[PDB]
């Protein structure tokens, strides 16, 4: 077997834990090839807001990139658009502890891990590992601005 048969063979059990079970709301699919067969190593996921919060609403689009070496290197994750969110790098990249091979990555994360993970931190910024200067900055100077910006943004990505 080469890399990519073991990142297929543990995205191919991935995807069949997700429809089995995941949580409501969310969403996780591989993407298609130009050929219409699924492309494993590119899922498009979607998020959505916790109620109670004031990502309540939105339904924020992610996209999920697996390397060869998955589950060895964590997936990259971006959001689609980018979002506003001091963790959230200006290309989308998503700034996660558990995304990083030297930090808390581990194999044995889910996919259902990754996006729940992903929830929390909306919510829940690190103020530790800023990712975008702008929101960064409200959000430390003025959350009732940092809150109103995020509201605004939920409604901007609510679906109908």
């Amino acid at each position: 077997l080469n890399m990519s048969g073991i990142a297929l063979s543990r995205l191919a059990q991935e995807r069949k834990a997700w429809r089995k079970d995941h949580p409501f709301g969310f969403v996780a699919v591989p993407t298609k090839n130009p050929d219409g067969t699924m492309n494993l190593m590119n899922w498009e996921c979607a998020i959505p807001g916790k109620k109670g919060t004031p990502w309540e609403g939105g339904l924020f689009k992610l996209r999920m990139l697996f390397k060869d070496d998955y589950p060895s290197s964590p997936p990259k994750c971006k959001f689609e658009p980018p979002l506003f969110h001091p963790n959230v790098y200006p290309s989308g990249t998503v700034c996660l502890s558990i995304l990083e091979e030297d930090k808390d990555w581990r194999p044995a994360i889910t996919i259902k891990q990754i996006l729940l993970g992903i929830q929390e931190l909306l919510n829940e910024p690190n103020i530790q590992d800023p990712a975008q200067a702008e929101a960064y900055t409200i959000y430390c100077q003025n959350r009732v601005e940092y809150e109103k910006r995020v509201r605004a943004q939920a409604k901007k990505f609510a679906p109908s």
